[PDB]
């Protein structure tokens, strides 16, 4: 019991705190309009940007898939589990996403969250050092605490302090690894002045563009695409279940880096490989993102983006300057953050609550995520509902 004990009067701490975490239901498929917990909802709660978590291509390419290649990979990608369907996705993304490599290829993983262990931790040893952005995503400082590396944290985006941290810093093996696009922000790394860094100091510049991933850059390539950024140094992660709308993800990087990962990165080694029903799927999705159907999704998401900019700062509450589908609007507490929520819900609209650990004390606010799946007529509804929400405020 006094184990148990334990656990319940943390659970009750956290309801205390206001930080009680409740999941909802989907009934229907991820989309602009979908049912959850049994309500039709506008949903604003999801990372499908490019709105094809539900597009009927990758469906059908879940279907063909399972018929071609069956159901489970049955083991690791080096011990039984690599199928040609994986082969194929990793020739695919090397040639989407690999401009920026002389010698690109690409590594699939089952999960964005075990790709960024691998890079971390395959790159930096003990004696290496890490400088990390204080607001990246929670599996990259996973990857920099597995790693056996001293780890140094650099403030938000801020390259002149970066360089004199470098400067500073004596280790062989230097890596500087950050976000490019921010998950619960939405503004962009300085990936140039990160790169002229890197190249100055010696470092590896491992940059995790989940959020940038067919959004950003020509034809959806991402983030290093848009910078028009090329590099030795640079090591690419993606994902692949946030705009591309099916799951697991990658990393690209000169050939010898990836052929560093097979050897030795335990994410990618002791862990099964993922469906290769999966990994069909997902090159369907790159074919939707890469042609003119996904200039149009992401010509659209960008209309939704400059109207949301709008309604946001009609508001009480100070929005983030972002310019990509992820708009964030701060409100403070906790508790006047989750009262925002509910006032949303009560117009059938779900703009989801961010609070710590996630996000600073004292900056909880609502994650407006925006896809090309919304209508204009569904930022009309949250516009007039956050007008109310903040007039009651």
């Amino acid at each position: 019991m006094n184990l148990l004990d334990t656990l319940q009067r943390g659970l009750a701490d956290l309801d205390a705190q206001g930080l009680r975490r409740v999941r909802r239901t989907a009934d229907s498929a991820c989309d602009a309009h979908m049912t959850v917990n049994g309500r039709e909802i506008v949903g604003f709660a999801s990372n499908d940007y490019l709105g094809l978590a539900a597009h009927p291509k990758l469906v059908a390419a879940f279907a063909e898939g399972a018929q071609r290649y069956g159901s489970g990979s049955g083991g690791s990608h080096l011990l039984g589990g690599h199928s040609r369907a994986h082969a194929k996705l990793e020739d695919e993304l090397a040639g989407f996403a690999g401009g920026f490599s002389d010698a690109p290829r690409a590594l699939y993983f089952s999960t964005g969250y075990m790709a960024n262990l691998a890079a971390v931790t395959a790159l930096a040893g003990k004696d290496a050092t890490i400088f990390s952005d204080a607001l990246n995503h929670a599996s990259l400082i996973d990857g920099t605490r597995l790693s056996r590396a001293t780890v140094q944290v650099y403030p938000h985006a801020d390259t002149a302090t970066l360089g004199a941290l470098l400067e500073a810093c004596t280790s062989q093996t230097k890596l500087i690894v950050t976000d490019t696009v921010f998950s619960m922000d939405g503004d962009i790394a300085p990936l140039a002045e990160l790169l002229a860094l890197a190249e100055r100091h010696g470092a590896w510049l491992v940059v995790d563009d989940a959020h940038g991933f067919g959004v950003l850059g020509p034809q959806g390539r991402g983030a290093l695409a848009a910078a028009a950024l090329r590099s030795p140094h640079l090591v690419y992660v993606g994902t692949l279940g946030x705009a591309a709308g099916v799951a697991g993800a990658f990393v690209v990087a000169h050939e010898t880096v990836i052929e560093w990962l097979i050897q030795r990165a335990r994410s990618y080694i002791f862990t099964t490989a993922a469906p290769p029903a999966v990994a069909h799927a997902v090159s369907a999705s790159l074919k939707v993102i890469a042609g003119d159907e996904g200039d149009a999704r992401r010509a659209h998401l960008a209309a939704l983006i400059e109207r949301t900019r709008a309604l946001l700062r009609r508001t009480r509450w100070q929005p983030v300057d972002s310019h990509t589908a992820v708009q964030p609007l701060v409100i403070g507490s906790n508790e006047a953050t989750l009262a925002a929520m509910r006032a949303l819900d009560a117009h059938g609209l779900w703009v989801p609550a961010i609070r710590p650990p996630t996000v600073p004390a004292g900056t909880s606010r609502l994650r407006i995520s925006l896809s090309a799946a919304h209508s204009f007529d569904d930022l009309a509804r949250l516009e007039t509902a956050l007008l109310r929400a903040s007039e009651e405020a």
